[PDB]
């Protein structure tokens, strides 16, 4: 897993079908600077330190038929 | 997942079987310049702005015998999207 | 698998369900000086020498429902 | 996936059990001069340009038991 | 997969539940000079060349419960 930091807020309109309720945010790993897209369900906000699970165990965590997702936030770092 | 652009196809002149309709695609990686080749269904263009799924959860969208894609273009980024320092 | 040494922890407490008991610790891969969050279940101490499992695996090591993680410390180096 | 030349072929007498029939080719990918080791079913030669796929999607392609596969050519570019 | 040369064992003082029999390698990865552990059942020698697959299929190769492995070798190289 990593600790990341919410940098921003990605839309996407056009998209497939089968993504779940939640937002797409942008983050930043910590120590490295390097950047992804992570899927949200928590409710996190720009500015919040969380911490990500990549790979298929993002897509596994959901119910219903495993969206295309790749990155998650776990939860919110104190 | 990452953002990336479009820059061109990728003309196959054989594949395995399996492999469902859609195109291969060059992508950039935003920020890193690091290209691969991600799996489109969408039509999406050269020159898009896109977001991208890799490993089995890119295969694992599709209905049927799981195709041998290890990266899917899900969705186009749309311009209010943002980003900042952290 | 990778050689790494526990170097700190995350607190987290605002988590998505499914999250096994155990802690969530900062470990730093030898050789390379890079740093990830790893699970551990044994009780690896600070700057214990560990080894790390990453990817699904870590997940599908807990049986039943697929935890949300993907890196598990599997043992102490001796 | 990703953009590889095939730049050997790589022998393994002593193997565990459940390799596909096929070989092992050494590729190099385009751009980084990475070196990996795919497998290929398709009968591709020294020199080919191929397109690669990684993890376990290059196992799952395969019907029946998980073969002990991470990297498989899925074609030629 | 990846070439890489066995260039030592590995033991563990403490491990989590559910790793089969077989023996703990360090290697080294040709191209690059990276060290890795990888999970051997082969009864791989030190500077022995070895073929490496990685991810999930090392461990979906095993019967019984999944072991937390994510490197297998799978084979000598002649």
């Amino acid at each position: 897993m990593l600790r990341a930091t919410v940098t921003g807020n990605v839309w996407s309109t056009r998209r497939i079908e089968g993504i779940p309720a939640g937002a797409f945010l942008e983050v930043e790993v910590e120590g490295t600077g390097s950047r992804m897209i992570a899927f949200d369900v928590l409710g996190s906000g720009v500015g919040e330190h969380v911490l990500i699970a990549q790979g298929s165990v993002a897509s596994s965590w959901f119910t219903g038929t495993p969206p295309p997702i790749d990155a998650l936030i776990i939860g919110s770092i104190d």
